[PDB]
């Protein structure tokens, strides 16, 4: 540290690092972009890869969500016990990659055409997080291990939004319902989760979820 | 290891992954995956993800290309020196994969309409890279420090595919150019890249590139 999260004032790719930040009892300052700022152009030509989030941790600048969570993740020891741990971790939070693409896909390409059809779907794209669960320890503890990681933000956080997208759509999986709950029921983080720096920020950019 | 590669007769996603091993001096197992073995449906229905490529890697079965990548890397070393660097080849192979699927998509969804544009938005993605390599010891040695990555393994593949789809695409990036031919000049790896092995099978597996 100190950690400063650069980006728009919506949840979206940086909302399981926040998470993160704060059920780790990590403190963090929030530089807020408007559009104006990013229609300027100024900051958007800066980043390596002319996207938000930005991450400073002192005199390190990072990019790229994932970066940031697995530097987060290694550096307070929250990807695994051992490399074999880290390795599913790793595979874990791929997968989470993989659905949130479709659905960021879904929101701003062709939400209203698609959503059905997504819908229809989502049960095949949770499985594979319910049985990683039914795996390990009987999905009593967390996504890999017995200790929390950085995939576990970014699985409770996939799972939050979907739900808002398809109320309901865990009640299919128990594993996957009671490790929501039992998640989001953590102090720190349930304090967050019922803040207004996190209710008061939409889901996404454009206005839909 | 031993180490055993499950996937389709295509470079695709296992390409890097590939040129590591040869590169670290490795040996491993290639299972090919026939269409009609695929679409029988008993091994893709067991793959966690319904996807290939599947690795073993004695009695740990991992799937996704990037944990493969991530796997093999922090296993043989080739993860950066310490957990700054490691960040640093995270930030850079994230950007890989994020113009990977931005190329697999034109590939597979609209190649011949959405070619064109897609070469002309082609100089911006590979900008990135080469501000990367002018920042580290002026680009002669690596993507991230002065020890090899996997990052530079999927680097590479990247701009060896892209060359192909727009062949000379890397004439406006000294660096970028100057890497491939030293990284590809590297023994193991050119005796790799020149082999029926890698030759003798398609980039992608609906016969474009
Ligand atoms: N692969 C990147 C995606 C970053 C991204 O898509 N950023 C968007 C906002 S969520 C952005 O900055 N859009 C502005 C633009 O591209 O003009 C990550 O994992 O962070
Ligand atoms: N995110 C995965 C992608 C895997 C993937 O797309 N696999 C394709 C071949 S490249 C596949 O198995 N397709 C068969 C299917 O989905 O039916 C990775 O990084 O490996």
């Amino acid at each position: 540290p100190p950690y400063t999260v650069v980006y728009f004032p919506v949840r979206g790719r940086c909302a399981a690092l926040r998470m993160l930040l704060a059920d780790q009892g990590q403190s963090w300052k929030e530089e807020v972009v408007t559009v104006e700022t990013w229609q300027e152009g100024s900051l958007k030509a800066s980043c390596l890869y002319g996207q938000l989030p930005k991450f400073q941790d002192g005199d390190l600048t990072l990019y790229q969500s994932n970066t940031i969570l697995r530097h987060l993740g290694r550096t307070l020891g929250l990807y695994g016990k051992d490399q074999q741990e880290a390795a599913l971790v790793d595979m874990v939070n791929d997968g989470v990659e993989d659905l949130r693409c479709k659905y960021i896909s879904l929101i701003y390409t062709n939400y209203e055409a698609g959503k059905d059809d997504y819908v229809k779907a989502l049960p095949g794209q949770l499985k594979p997080f319910e049985t990683l669960l039914s795996q390990n320890q009987g999905g009593k503890t967390f996504i890999v291990g017995d200790q929390i990681s950085f995939a576990d933000y970014n699985l409770l956080d996939l799972l939050l939004i979907h739900e808002v997208l398809a109320p309901g759509c865990l009640d299919a999986f128990p594993l996957l319902s009671a490790y929501v709950g039992r998640l989001s029921a953590r102090p720190k983080l349930k304090a967050f989760l019922a803040s207004p720096e996190y209710v008061n920020l939409p889901i996404n950019g454009n206005g839909k979820q």
